[PDB]
RNA sequence: UGGGCAGGGCGAAGCCCGCGGAAACGCAGGUGGAGGCCCCGAGCCGUUCUGACGUGCAAUUCGAUGGCGCGACCUGGGCGUA
RNA sequence: CAAGGAUUGGCUCCGGGCGCCGGAGCUGUCGCUUCCAAGGGGAAUCCGACUGUUUAGUAAAAACAUAGCCUUGCGCCGCACGC
RNA sequence: UCUCUUAAGGUAGCCAAACGCCUCGUCAUCUAAUUAGUGACGCGCAUGAAUGGAGCAACGAGAUUCCCACUGUCCCUACCUGC
RNA sequence: AAGCGUCCGCAGCGACGCCGCUUUUUGAUUCUUCGAUGUCGGCUCUUCCUAGCAUGGCGUGGCAGCGCGCGCCAAGUGUUGGA
RNA sequence: ACCAGGUUGAUUCUGCCUGACGUGUGCGCUAGUCUUGGGGACUUAGCCAUGCAAGCCAGCGAAGCGCGGAGCGGCGGAC
RNA sequence: UACCUAGGCGACGACGGGUGACGGGGGGUGAGAGCCCGGAACCGGAGAGGGAGCCUGAGAAACAGCUCCCACGUCCAAGGACGGCAGCAGGCGCGGAACUUGCCCAAUCCCGGCGGGGGAGGCAGCCACAAGACGUCGCACGGCAAAGGAGUGCGACUGGAGGGCAAGUCUGGUGCCAGCAGCCGCGAUUCCAGCUCCAGGAGCGCACAUGAGUGUUGCUGCAGUUAAAACGUCCGUAGUCGGCCCCGCGCUGUGAGGAAACCGCGGGGCCCAAGGCGGCGGGCAGCACGGGAGCGGGGGCGACAGGAACGGACAACGGCCGCGGGAUCCGGGGGCGAGAGGUGAAAAUCGGGGACCCCGCGGGGACGGGCGGAAGCGAAGGCGGCGGCCGGGGACGUGUCCGUUGAUCAAGGACGAAGGCCGGAGGAUCAAAGAUGAUUAGAUACCGUCGUAGUUCCGGCAGUAAACGAUGCCGACGGGGCGAGGCCAGGGGGCUGUGUCCGGGAGAAAUUGGAGUGUUUGGGCUCUGGGGAUAGUACGGUCGCAAGACAGAAACUUAAAGAAAUUGACGGAAGGACACCACAAGGAGUGGAGUGUGCGGCUUAAUUUGACUCAACGCGGGGCAGCUUACCAGGGCCGGAUGCGCAGGGAGUGGUGCAUGGCCGUUUGCAACACGUGGGGUGACCUGUCUGGUUGAUUCCGACAACGCGUGAGGCCUGGGGUGCAGCAGGCUGUGCGACGGGCGGCGGCAAGCUGCAGGAGGGCAGGCGAAAACAGGUCAGUGAUGCCCUCAGAUGCUCUGGGCUGCACGCGCACUACAAUGGCGCGGCGAGCGGGAGUGCCGGGAGGCGCGGGCGAGGCCGUGGCGCAGCAGGGAUGGGGGCCUGGAAGGGUGCCCUGAACGAGGAAUUCCUAGUAGCCGCGGGUCACCAAGCCGCGGCGAAUGAGUCCCUGUUCUUUGUACACACCGCCCGUCACUACCUAAGAUGGAUGUGCAGGCGAGGAGGCUGGGCAGGCACCCGAGCCUGUGCAACUAGAUAAGGUAUAAGUCGUAACAAGGCUGCAGUAGGUGAACCUGCGGCAGGAUCACUA
């Protein structure tokens, strides 16, 4: 039965929770909070992550 | 060598005309009247009733039903085959 | 005549291409091929192709015949499409 | 695939068929119910190719089953007429 | 009466064996019939038997009831329509 | 007025698939405010409890106690 | 309705069917042409459960009116009475899918002659359904029919992070599982989470549909040689298209009239915006007016339009008649005398009953060789001896005629190879089927033999081909060259066919005078294609005697299938070249025997383990008594540091060489590899790097769209021989010289070079380094080279002891010693090189021992004595007893005596080798306490034979083929067998819609009447039911056939290479199955090629 493989390998996932939230700014504020990063690298060819 | 065998039905070729077609031809309406065609009359026969009868009308008949009914027929006489 | 349906009398007319055909009207206790005469039909199977033939007197058949198909013999026959 | 054996090993077809013993075969259909009928299936006792096989258009007083309609065949008899 | 039947041989069964009865099966035989006793089934119609299916009365149960089993007496009346 | 990925060892094609965009129908997750619009058309022109949806009047004017409002009459209900 | 005409419509698509179809204003989407949608505001239509009939009224065939029928539903006191929400809310059901049983006539309007009514309608509520704008709690005010909101007024998800596609080769889990992913794809950069990041953002994702993407529907604007696709040919009607000159209609301009919404535009500070509101526009192949051109009508030309005529030619054009040719086969005669036939080889078969062969005669059918070709003709299929008849044909020539008669085609008609079918005739060859003889693993095939249909003719059917130029017809235009057509002209000429070559242009390319004049896209007409598979299959139809033909889907399934070319690889393709992991000519062998050793297997407590074709198997320098040593039985010991029992380091001959480094092997015993620049091609690529010749060599000569370089090869380095000088003492080691293929002869000549001889010590001496690319080669067991995984105290650590690595029914590799007389044994004699350390005296029979201590030499050969063909004095295996050596320890070694095995020349197979070589023969070194039958070296003796060839194996090159690219151990086809899905068939059915026809027939208007509000009668409308039937669409079904997908199992191997029988399609038959066979085609062939 391969459905016996279906649930325990789902249950083989470890559960690592969320961090404490640095409540993320929304809207034009986030569009500025990425635009600060767009000017730090002189534009192109930017490593974003 | 003679003779016998209602009446209908279906509608084959061929033909005529109309329509269609470039042509080949195709439809349609008449005409025609073929066929071991169809229903059947006289007649013939013998399917069924396993009817009647079954010391009978009759040493095989009767009735109804049925089949055939211009034929590969039936029939008188003559003749042949014992 | 696949199956299946409608109609059908009498009378009085009208029309036609007038031995007949079509139509209309009237009429009967709805009834009309009025008696007589006169197919029951459908779906299939088996067998024999068919029409025909047969056990006169228990069998009419699927049997026999048939055309077709085939084989055989025969050039001393009726003459090979022949017997 | 191997092997034995025959003159050759049943081909195309067709079938519990009028040909199947088992057998009222098995499945389907038909029915309330079917040893029947039909359609399938085929290791077919013992189907099969002019000893003709398969095939059903048409035909049939042939053999068989179902349906419709019909009916004294029956339920279940009764009455009438002639002789 | 080995065993089964919750325990329990006999409520009801009952192996292994044994004893009978019947002439409703089929044999066995060949006594009667071959100078013929019409041979299956059905239909029809009457009667008889009981080894009793129903109906009447009972006894028994591992019979609460309902039902079912087992046994007894009794042959009066019954014992169908179909594919 | 646009292409991109995908057949191959690589190539050039044909070729279709897929991505990329709008639209409307439904689903899903999510959601602070306001304005505006839409909403049992698709399947079932399926079935319907209950209430309401088309009434009105000036002619004549009864009961009832001049007021009155019944019925007749009229108009609409076919929009 | 009565009577009478025979009409009416249709490929300009009638009629019938379908529609999950109300139409339109419009909407969506695209640059546009278009495509798609319009339930939905407004307009028109239609309906009120299905129907039908009607009353009233101006208006209804009304339905929140009536009458009846039908289907559902309700109440009843059982007599009867009712219900039609496709009105508004609301409920149920349906489904993916859609709101409150709220308030009110305040606004918009309607009915009513006003006070009234209005679920029309508005307001609010519900809903992220949509558009727009903007962020990350309670008074007063305000508005409101009323309330609430607006307006003052105070106190962050959604999806993703491999590519397309923006953003992670971070962390943990998962290990082809789970899962993810539109496509490609991943199995940890793709799963599941965390983080971070990206995208859009109060929104976002998904599914479905549609548009664009798409010039993949092509009017604009495709494609049809080979990718899917020109119908076999010709005729042919509608249709569509169509020469020149010389009032009507098309077309077109403006204008009318045409609803708003909408849309386009324009304003317009609703706070902005979407808006509101106001301007202006568009729409229509209808109408009116205008229009210089175009078309008709009618004449005139007579078209490098056509038809007709004529002329001389030309013609494998057809039909028929006649003549003829030789060959195959048969009959018959004569000769001959043993075979013949047939094959890769044979067999079957016929042969003294005279075959075969030779010669004559005869009969019969079929067939035209050579000439015969990129030559002719025909519309295609097709047409080939000769003569004649009848008929036809195109081209040419022409002041001949006609004058637009034309082009192309649905429908229709005719012809149409082979095979097939029918009837008749005939039957020589060949030959499906069938039968045999072989081949083969099998062989139903290929090969041999035989043989029926058939092949042949006549009359008909059939109507198909790779019917191909895989290329429709007509027409205009477009480069040269060479040809072997026909006619004409006479002036390397013109017409018309026909090939070919080179360019242009085109094309994805191969290629191509059309496949050109194509995004600068438009000549006409017809047909076809729209990813693959299903499938040219099914159903229906038409045709056919049948075979089948024509025509022609879908369900399900799939991300590729395909084209042309490039580079490889491969080929039972051709041609080369080369080699003792080749062969010939040879030599010695191996495999046989015993032993030594290695491998497997088995056993075992363990018999550690790597490696298994060359490139595993005396290999791991692997000759193991301990150690080595990884294994087994035990015992010790903790190199378990370090950071506050845990963390973590460290260790491991534990695992993984498919995680690696390094090294080594193999391709190699090769000759290949690459760059710079330029050229060819759209490109991958090619040239350079080569036709040929040459070389061990891609070494060079040479021609060359290449030119120059670079690795490798060579040069080189070491040893070897000859001697010049120098130095010094089994003579030693420095420095040079010496050979280069130089000279000569002959081939080849820009030659490179090859080959013989002379000269010479020497004319390919032996090694060394050794390119690029690979391989899942080997090594984690060389490593203080190592990632990762596992183990770490009862250890997979280290160490000790014992055992094993040495076990043994057996299979195998490599060697050793032999089988003897070319020998063996016993003495005497002569005796090497590498290596240069070792000898000596004494004891002992030997092995060995002891003490000093600068210090070595073999088998053999020669001479000679014995044995004397014998399992023998060959052989020395096995075993017994004794003596020693090494070591802690003998299974080790050595020595002595004795025992004395197989083996009498070794099956199929198979290795190595060309001169001081093979072989024989020892010696020394590595390993080593002890030990070599091994390895690496060394010398002694010393051949045979080729001076080659690709036969066999391989490698390599050229050309070619390829459906291979994991690269032939590849790819691939079909049956069988299992499961799943789907479609068609299928006796027997089943249910629904709809239309006809008939039967019965409720009700009802009007008329005629009446117990004059009843009832009756006839007519008319007519539901509803019943029966029969048509059409449309659906479904059950025993059985049975396909298709597709399965995990791929069995059987083969049909195709791809000459795929091992060239392939393919047609047709016919046959076979388990791909398929085989016959006939005729075709090249898409393995041939562009020969009396030139
Ligand atoms: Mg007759
Ligand atoms: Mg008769
Ligand atoms: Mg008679
Ligand atoms: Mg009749
Ligand atoms: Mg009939
Ligand atoms: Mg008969
Ligand atoms: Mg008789
Ligand atoms: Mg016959
Ligand atoms: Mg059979
Ligand atoms: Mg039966
Ligand atoms: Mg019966
Ligand atoms: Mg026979
Ligand atoms: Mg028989
Ligand atoms: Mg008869
Ligand atoms: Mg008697
Ligand atoms: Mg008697
Ligand atoms: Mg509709
Ligand atoms: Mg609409
Ligand atoms: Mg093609
Ligand atoms: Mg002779
Ligand atoms: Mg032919
Ligand atoms: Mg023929
Ligand atoms: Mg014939
Ligand atoms: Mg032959
Ligand atoms: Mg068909
Ligand atoms: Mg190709
Ligand atoms: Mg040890
Ligand atoms: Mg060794
Ligand atoms: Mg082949």
């Amino acid at each position: 039965g391969s459905i016996a493989r279906a649930g325990k390998v789902r249950n083989q996932t470890p559960k690592v929770e969320k961090q404490e939230k640095p409540k993320a700014l929304t809207g034009r504020a986030r569009k500025r909070a990425l635009y600060e990063r767009r000017l730090e690298a002189n534009f192109r060819k930017m490593k974003m992550n």
